[PDB]
């Protein structure tokens, strides 16, 4: 009961982190009270009751019904601590008054008042920090519960709504409340405490001064109204900035998720300039908001002297004054100014932010839902949404395969979604058993082992798993990795090839036992032989007992299919059978800008001039009462004489934002120029979290926190120096305090930094799991694995929250053991109970009263400095047509498996050198090694210029790339086709022609103006391939490395690729990696990547 009160349970973790490293096991396990599952259960029950019983559902009521009693129980103790703070200066002024021979009504009562002031100090100690920690815990619990509720709603979110809300919206939504909602609950409870403290202090100052407390309160109220107006005007500057932040975040997320494609296209300058275009707009509002918040937070320091002036003039002008009763006024007014200028506007701002976040989150939870209501799949007169489908109708019995064929953009995938239940048929009905197994057209590989990616959250079945992995031809690929079957794949499956990803997705679809199977072209990225073997082993032999609908464009599959449905423009052209058809961090933060140092020098010079002026004025100015109170007045009013005005704080804020600008620009340039192996080393959710938080902190929190720390440090230094020049014993007495302060701060910093880094790197899993949940929500709701993904999210939330709560508990231990212990049990007990010299060491109390605040600001600065440390650690990253290659070894890592081992060949100019090889052989590896994206070796001399005779970008400029991973970023069709805008709309409309996008672009509301959100989800997969083809055509170059251009096209649309090959690339060399026999027939030279070694053939007949 006392261990929790004193937070002595953090002793073991602090002791371990003092001399060791907190890797994974010494982080304490989460308690059961704040477990994410339990918190989500309680909040979900309350929210469901609220929207079932009330008329206008409000999340604030649901949160109140479960947290209000604890909130108020901590708030009353917080108010008691504030009351002990506001009653302290009465005792202080009645104690330090007994320092002169004047013994008026004070005889032998200082010894009876010091022991009371000590008790008040210790009761403030025991009553403030536990309440603050309780409020922090309540905030963390509320954040956990709301995050889990949001994740459940996202799992249940409709498909139509997802067409507009993207990853950036969600990541910006959880970026703020993850580290502000918790810390605001210890500051939003001053809304009724600050008025009460103001009332109490007004009563006391009316007791002291007759009728000047109200006169001072008038100016204080005017300043508080101005502060509230500034806060309201500042909320607007963040509302208009959140959208820009989200857009930049999603743009850079798509950029880094396809950094291979960016490097292949040489889109480093283009995408850098694109991101800075949004960065400038965001930073304009960031700078405006930072100026406004500087003026809002500097109204405390530049108000003390004016408040004292206005509260003394109407009394001292007619009734006299003495230093005792002006110092009591100053002591009361310091607390009054803090309460009404630093505590009430802060509380109002925090309440506004919390209510806005709660309302936005409730709006998110109040979006459209996703409704679903012998497996004889019937479908009659179904129309989908111009209509994507039109009068599509079919009937399938149990154990009867049906094949859906048609042109690109016909609506085969759309029909599959209408079958599953995602798309809403405006007219018609769908009748089938609920169980559905889906193999998406673009395979989705979630982070985790291959076993997890295949089983997908069901009971492990040895025989079924072996049969699936043997039928899908995946055993050969599986028995090559260091882990035989349980090998961990990165997010998005970037370690595997396209064919391996397709095989894994098809295996996952097959493994699940469902009545209906929707194989959305599972043989798109697979070559002819593997596709044939999989079709007659995993679609016609294993699952030859249950109905399955698969999209195909091969006459063999159509002949096998018992029913054929051909779609053209969304209309069922034919529906029958085939037979029927046949008829250093600080040192580098400051020095990264050549103007931050100048601003700091200016501030230091002005501060020194102000200190000299104060010292000479005090020397000129300085009986018995006035012989020692003058320094007390100066050190109680120093917060105004040594405050930064608009001449030394506004430039500091501006430079501290420009530092964030240059840091982000350098970090983005380093990301673009980082080696591909190191980019593979990191993740994508981690990159998104870094660009979301470690730049937002630098933009908003860090400049203002550094301003506050410098303000407090300057005030402390000036108050020390001016008084110590006159009275050196002040600085003599302050040393034994500051040494312990610095000692404890250092003793806790080397563990707080580790905990902060652990929290920062434990934040990435939540974002990287939500990213995959949103990317594969389609298959998630097809498979019904929402409970499994909810359990995964809860595990990730617990993993992050245990670490974060441990860090906050350690920080609270430090901020208690310094503030309310290392002052209250040393200074306020041995500097007041020495009543014998009591003037030259009692002012140490008053100086330390703000030195502890300076130390708090410094420790907050160092806590925030971890973001800059991470940003800098990222910044430190390193950086005719003939071809002749020799001794080329393409390894993805220095110590991995050499994919190619001494491959050598020659390519004549104007020769289409097609490339063959089974899936997983290394064809894409060879194409990437041509651009030396990976490590690579040897020389790729082209007409004379070798690898080392030309810089990397100039080398890559002479290549045309069509990657298997189609890269489309957010932006218009014009931007997608040419970020550099080298060719105008007239010169790109022709490229849209002769490629098949004339009938596709014009369908959208804006011709070359539609914003392709969600990674080009609006287009189909064939249209994505055609867009990449058109982009390659626009990027007029030679020695094109075509990497499966017609990956999912059909022979009707493959003629587009064919005539583009024979027209646009009239005289050049093509290295096309197409798996289509029709496209391979026209090639003049062939390379077969077998046994990890290429060959040199000359004709198809010599090939076979
Ligand atoms: N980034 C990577 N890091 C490590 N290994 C990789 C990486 N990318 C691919 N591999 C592996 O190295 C080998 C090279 O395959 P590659 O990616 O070149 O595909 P591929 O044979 O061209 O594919 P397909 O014909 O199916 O399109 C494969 O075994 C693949 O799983
Ligand atoms: N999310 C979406 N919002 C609006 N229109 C969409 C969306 N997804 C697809 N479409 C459009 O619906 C039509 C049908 O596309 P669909 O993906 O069903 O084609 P498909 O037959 O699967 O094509 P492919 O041969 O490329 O696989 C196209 O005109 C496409 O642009
Ligand atoms: C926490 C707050 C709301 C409690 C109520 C306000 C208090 C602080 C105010 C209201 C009335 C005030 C009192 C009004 C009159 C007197 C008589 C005078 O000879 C001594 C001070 C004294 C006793 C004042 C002290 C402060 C006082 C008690
Ligand atoms: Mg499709
Ligand atoms: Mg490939």
């Amino acid at each position: 009961v006392v261990s929790k009160l004193f937070f002595s349970w953090t002793r073991p973790i602090l002791r371990k982190g003092y001399r060791q490293r907190l890797e994974l096991s010494d982080i304490y396990q989460i308690p059961s009270v704040d477990s994410a599952d339990n918190l989500s259960e309680k909040l979900e029950r309350e929210w469901d009751r609220e929207l079932a019983s009330k008329k206008n559902p409000k999340l604030i009521n649901a949160l109140r019904r479960c947290f209000f009693w604890r909130f108020m129980f901590y708030g009353i103790f917080l108010y008691l601590g504030e009351v002990t703070k506001a009653v302290q200066p009465l005792l202080l002024g009645r104690i330090i008054a007994s320092y002169d021979p004047d013994n008026k009504e004070e005889r032998s009562i200082a010894i009876y008042l010091g022991i009371g002031l000590c008790l008040l100090f210790i009761v403030r100690t025991l009553l403030l920090h536990p309440a603050i920690f309780g409020l922090h815990h309540i905030g963390m619990q509320m954040r956990i519960a709301m995050f889990s509720l949001i994740y459940k709603k996202t799992l249940k979110l409709s498909s139509r709504v997802l067409d507009k809300i993207s990853i950036g919206q969600l990541v910006s939504l959880l970026s703020n409340n993850l580290n502000k909602f918790d810390e605001g609950l210890a500051l939003a409870h001053f809304v009724w405490i600050a008025p009460l403290q103001v009332a109490l202090l007004m009563g006391l100052i009316w007791e002291l001064l007759q009728a000047s407390a109200f006169c001072g309160l008038g100016f204080l109220i005017v300043l508080a109204l101005f502060q509230a107006g500034l806060g309201r005007m500042m909320m607007k500057y963040r509302d208009q900035r959140a959208g820009k932040i989200s857009e930049r975040l999603v743009i850079t997320s798509e950029m880094i998720e396809n950094i291979q494609s960016v490097k292949a296209y040489c889109w480093e300058e283009a995408m850098e300039k694109m991101i800075e275009n949004l960065r400038q707009t965001e930073l304009k509002l960031t700078r405006k908001a930072a100026y406004v918040r500087y003026f809002n937070s500097s109204a405390f320091f530049f108000s003390g002297f004016f408040v004292v002036f206005l509260s003394v003039l109407p009394y001292a002008l007619i009734k006299g004054i003495i230093l005792r009763k002006i110092f009591t006024t100053i002591s009361f007014c310091i607390v009054l100014r803090m309460a009404v200028t630093r505590q009430f506007p802060w509380a109002v701002q925090t309440w506004y932010d919390s209510l806005g976040a709660i309302n936005k989150i409730q709006d998110f939870l109040q979006k459209q839902e996703y409704k679903t209501l012998t497996t004889e799949v019937v479908m009659e007169n179904v129309t989908a949404f111009t209509p994507v489908l039109k009068d599509i109708n079919f009937k399938i019995e149990r154990g009867q395969l049906l094949a859906v064929a048609g042109s690109t953009g016909a609506g085969k995938t759309s029909l599959l979604m209408v079958i599953m239940g995602e798309l809403e048929p405006s007219e018609g009905k769908i009748k089938h058993s609920g169980r559905i197994s889906f193999c998406p057209q673009f395979p989705w590989i979630m982070p985790g082992t291959i076993k997890e990616n295949i089983i997908f959250g069901v009971s492990y079945d040895e025989y079924r798993y072996r049969s699936v992995i043997k039928a899908c031809q995946l055993e050969e690929d599986i028995s090559k990795f260091p882990e035989k079957d349980n090998t961990v794949l990165g997010e998005g499956g970037i370690t595997l090839s396209g064919g391996q990803r397709a095989k894994i997705s098809l295996a996952r679809a097959v493994y699940k036992d469902a009545d209906l199977y929707l194989l959305d072209s599972p043989f798109g990225y697979l070559d002819v032989l593997t596709e044939k073997e999989i079709f007659e082993s995993c679609v016609c032999k294993l699952m030859a007992n249950k109905t399955r609908i698969l999209v195909t464009s091969k006459m063999e599959h159509l002949k096998k299919a018992d029913k054929i449905l051909i779609l053209h423009e969304g209309s069922s052209y034919f529906y029958g059978t085939f037979s029927e058809l046949q008829n250093n961090t600080y040192l580098r933060y400051i020095t990264v800008h050549k103007s931050l140092i100048f601003v700091l020098i200016w501030c230091l010079v002005i501060f020194l001039a102000e200190v000299a002026a104060s010292l000479v004025v005090l020397w000129l100015l300085g009986t018995s009462t006035s012989s020692y109170y003058v320094f007390y007045i100066y050190v109680g009013v120093a917060d105004t004489l040594l405050a930064m005005g608009f001449f030394r704080g506004l430039p500091l804020v501006h430079t501290l934002i420009t530092v964030s600008k240059i840091l982000h620009h350098k970090m983005l340039h380093s990301v673009l120029q980082a080696p591909m192996s190191t980019l593979n080393t990191l993740k994508a959710g981690g990159i998104l979290n870094r660009f979301s938080k470690d730049i937002a902190i630098l933009d908003d929190l860090l400049p203002l926190t550094i301003f506050d720390f410098i303000q407090l440090l300057l005030i402390v230094i000036g108050a020390i120096a001016v008084v110590a020049v006159l009275q050196p014993y002040i600085f003599v007495a302050t040393v034994p305090v500051i040494v312990a302060f610095i000692m404890l701060r250092a003793y806790f910093l080397q563990t707080s930094q580790q905990l902060k880094q652990l929290e920062s790197e434990g934040r990435s899993p939540i974002f990287t799991h939500l990213v995959t949940s949103l990317k594969g929500l389609w298959t998630l709701r097809a498979f019904g694995r929402q409970p499994y993904f909810e359990t995964l999210f809860h595990k990730a939330l617990n993993l992050h929250t245990a670490n974060w709560f441990l860090y906050l508990s350690t920080l609270r231990w430090f901020q208690m053991r310094i503030e309310m212990i290392f002052v209250i049990f040393f200074i306020a007990v041995t500097f007041i109970s020495i009543l014998t010299v009591g003037i030259i060491l009692t002012l140490a109390m008053n100086i330390m009263s703000t030195l502890q605040w300076a130390v708090n600001s410094s420790i907050d600065v160092d806590s925030l400095m971890r973001s800059v440390s991470r940003v800098f650690k990222f910044i430190d990253m390193p950086t005719g047509g003939q071809m002749t290659v020799k001794d080329l070894t393409a390894k993805y890592t220095e110590g991995g498996n050499a994919i190619l081992e001494n491959i050598s060949f020659s390519i004549s100019p104007g020769q289409r050198v097609g490339l063959l090889g089974r899936t997983g052989s290394g064809k894409s590896t060879l194409l990437s090694a041509f651009l030396r994206l990976l490590n690579t070796e040897g020389e790729i001399q082209i007409d004379g210029v070798s690898w080392d005779s030309i810089t990397l970008q100039q080398w890559r400029k002479a290549f045309g790339v069509i990657p298997q991973k189609v890269f489309i970023f957010s932006g218009t069709f014009r931007k997608n086709l040419d970020p550099y805008e080298q060719w105008s709309d007239q010169e790109i409309w022709k490229v849209a022609d002769e490629v098949g996008l004339r009938s596709v672009i014009e369908q959208f509301p804006g011709k070359l103006d539609f914003v392709l959100v969600d990674g080009g989800c609006v287009l189909s997969h064939g249209h994505k391939q055609l867009m990449c083809l058109a982009r390659s055509v626009l990027s007029k170059a030679k020695i094109l490395l075509l990497d499966q251009p017609s990956a999912h096209l059909d022979p009707v649309t493959y003629q587009i690729i064919r005539r583009t090959l024979k027209q646009a690339f009239a005289d050049c060399t093509v290295i096309l990696c197409e798996h289509r026999i029709e496209a391979m027939l026209e090639c003049q030279q062939f390379l077969v990547i077998e046994e990890n070694k290429v060959r040199q053939y000359d004709s198809i007949q010599k090939l076979l």
